[PDB]
């Protein structure tokens, strides 16, 4: 059960982060919704009820993701899992042929920064919060869970941004549980196939007529629900998970 | 949730399967185990009550395999769920010098046969009971989940057989999905570490990351019941192992 | 270079070993093609010439493999690099729902009997064979090169057999290659793609004539001829094992 | 053979990056040693002759990636191949509890600007000026090969940042094949475990076999193999003795 788990959930004021939050607030939770303040942040928490609370912050900040934490550790007077849903999506060629148009750098550098950096500065960040807690009876202090992307292995035509990005938080998963180890925090990453979020809701029901089966696009409640058996399952950690349909993307 | 579902699962009398069958009946679903008849069986399937019965049945026969899904099927109804956890080990090196001993090529066969041949037979024949099921609203008509392990990707020395049998169960889990997506049936695979079961009849639990010990089955039961409940996994393979990574 | 070494390449008698067999055989090396007696291996064997031999052999039947490799031995003084190509492929359902039909047990029997049991017979039998020679001066006794596909990692539909058998190679490469470190022969795997060999007539029809647009780049069925030269690349390698290399122009197979 | 073809071969002045140039101008193959102008690039191309010179450049520049770009244009006349070499390290703990020390953020987006951002900095760049190039008979205009680790897939206790960076690397290596398979691009990256460079110089005798660290020069074989092979692209290879590296 995650009944009195203290959950932060970037990305948290639309699609998966959202899911996750109404999944585990539903389930006795608590959770902070940490995103930027042009969300709809402040109207989901009010929505979720009063074990939801919106905390703004751009993830690529180390002072703002600091604060939200700071306010997280004041309001429930700890954290237990954080889950990192924010994230961005370019389609951008490394070179456009019949632009002539290179790939710019600095939109590389503004995808990693939001998915790869981003998720990074919380983890680090969130890392010290869980390891003031008392171990539970069987040594955990909490729980990370990164989303990559199935893009990570089948990048696509125009996704080599975004698959560096969500290669990188792949990469990482396994040395930061061990880093954590020896202070008892699970760290583990899904990697989504192709969700109904904002992110995709033609271009759209080909991409859903490509899923084996459901032969769907993913519903957000699904990555939710993957969400709390991560953290129940206390076995469960180093790995990636897709979430995907059985889905393998093509150019 | 799983109430009500009837899983048939290999390897059910002891271990990962029969921990499996506790969870799924403590959770309202009905389980047949599927197990050899020199196994406890019969003791563990009446300690369950009712909604658990031993079917005996060595997964390479597809003679054993049909009968014990007819028997389910009449039982019980209808089968939803199928979890392979039969299987066997055995630690031989390919080659080993010092005294001059190849691997026999019949120990590989039999560890072959039991975990690759094994699971294919009982997949191959529960894929059209299941396709007798009504599809659920979204389509769904029943779910495979297979165990591979994490020696399908860190075998270690004397492993060969082992790691070939659960490479192959890896490697055929996405065109078995493939395969079954037109009638609704997912297939997921799960690769556990190092769980404490009697497939270990000193030192192995220090080397886990975190939990730094062995796996308990019912943290194997609880990821399959995770596995029957999401809709949307499938084609997959989840490591469930600690962070473990094998050294030879 | 790979001149002098002795090689002996199971399915040598057409496709990825032969082409294996005509550019080592052309670099120097010695090339015994064992395939089934029921096959062009001896008229290959003989049209490459002097260095190259033929030893009939089913790569399931240990008795077989045995005296191929004893050939070898006895032949050339000593075997150096092995390379498994002998494979079949069908193309069969699980469960086919139109047809209400059931892939057979002996049809999945056969595929890994052939593609992972026959592999796994004669990286056994030859791997004594090789710690019979005097160690190079880094160490190495020999070379074990194995052939899976990309279909143990994308299998598509109808490989559910072949996928088993192909996941199986990648599966125990690892824990063969720790298992031989200390007389020191590497194994490594190639993965190919999709290639211009016999092994096609496979796919459907209407789905052969397909396969090139669905490759990246190069834009086109492998040529056997590029298997062999990475076979070249791994057998010159000291460093390369444990490891699994896909050869296939950056296709993923869809279903 | 690579006799002829033109290798512009970033973190050249060094380590695996020198080993390739080294094997690819004996080869016959031009080289342009990019690394920074602080290393000893100007003195390793001078050694090894006329068909080795050096362009100094940052890679996590765009300036300075071009002017070495043009550097090797106007030597040499075209762009064949790149390999990208260029990277750091560092062995910090996401958390270290006993001296309670968050990584800082700074460490970590230095590692990835370096290894992540300037390989593809070079990939963005260096995709252009091989598309200038008229297709050979297999329609290939060039071979972009990367530097990834091991560390990609068993990053070890202290690897985080080095690991998303070589994780990002491995990520992208299949879409920016399939971006420039319409130009005849192949893309490869290559994963070393441990090799005796400055990087490292117990580790050598955990290599299953051979049981020593990496020489440069089976980086550099294994690189010439990829140049050569023309249906290797959008993968990544193992180049590691067997390793699996523990926590
Ligand atoms: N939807 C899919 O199909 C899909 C598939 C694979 C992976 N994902 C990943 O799932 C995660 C959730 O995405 P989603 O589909 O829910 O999309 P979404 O756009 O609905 O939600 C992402 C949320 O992240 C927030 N965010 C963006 N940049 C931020 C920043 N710098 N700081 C704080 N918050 C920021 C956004 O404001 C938004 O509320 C992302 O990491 C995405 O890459 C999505
Ligand atoms: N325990 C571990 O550390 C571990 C780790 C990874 C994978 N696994 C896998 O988990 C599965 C379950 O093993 P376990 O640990 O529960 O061991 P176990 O020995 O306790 O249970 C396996 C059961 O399979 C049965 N079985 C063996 N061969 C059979 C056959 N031919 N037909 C029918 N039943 C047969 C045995 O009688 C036994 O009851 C196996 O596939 C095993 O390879 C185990
Ligand atoms: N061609 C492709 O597209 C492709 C793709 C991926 C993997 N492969 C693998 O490449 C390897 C070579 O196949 P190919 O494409 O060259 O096909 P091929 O049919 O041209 O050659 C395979 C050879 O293996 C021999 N062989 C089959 N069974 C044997 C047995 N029991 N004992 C001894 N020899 C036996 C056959 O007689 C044949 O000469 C196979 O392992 C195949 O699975 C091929
Ligand atoms: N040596 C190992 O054991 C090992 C193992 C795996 C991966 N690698 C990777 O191999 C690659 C080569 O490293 P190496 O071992 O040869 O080390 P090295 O230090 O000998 O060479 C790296 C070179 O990259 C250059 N470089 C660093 N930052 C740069 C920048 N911003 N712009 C331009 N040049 C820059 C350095 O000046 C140096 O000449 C790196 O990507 C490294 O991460 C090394």
């Amino acid at each position: 059960s995650v009944k009195g788990l203290v959950a932060v959930i970037t990305g948290g004021a639309s699609g998966l982060g959202l899911s996750t939050a109404k999944r585990l607030v539903g389930q006795g939770a608590t959770a902070v919704l940490l995103d930027v303040p042009n969300s709809e942040g402040e109207t989901e928490a009010k929505k979720l009820g009063g074990n939801c609370i919106f905390a703004p912050a751009n993830v690529t900040s180390e002072k703002e993701v600091q604060a939200a934490l700071t306010l997280a550790k004041e309001k429930f007077g700890r954290i237990d899992v954080a889950v990192n849903c924010a994230g961005i999506a370019v389609a951008i060629k490394t070179y456009h042929e019949k632009k002539n148009q290179v790939h710019t750098l600095e939109d590389f550098q503004r995808v990693i920064n939001v998915n790869l950096i981003g998720t990074f500065n919380v983890i680090r960040l969130v890392a010290g919060v869980m390891g003031q807690n008392e171990p539970d009876q069987g040594g955990q202090r909490g729980v990370i869970i990164n989303t990559a992307s199935v893009a990570a292995f089948e990048g696509q035509v125009g996704q080599a941004a975004y698959s560096a990005s969500k290669g990188g938080i792949v990469g990482m998963t396994l040395p930061i549980a061990r880093d954590l180890a020896p202070i008892g925090i699970r760290v583990v990453t899904i990697a989504p196939g192709l969700f109904a979020t904002p992110l995709l809701t033609t271009v759209r029901n080909f991409l859903a007529s490509q899923v084996p089966f459901p032969s769907r696009l993913g519903d957000p409640a699904e990555y939710a629900h993957l969400v709390q058996m991560v953290i129940e399952n206390p076995f469960l950690n180093g790995e990636v998970i897709r979430l995907d349909g059985a889905i393998r993307m093509q150019p």
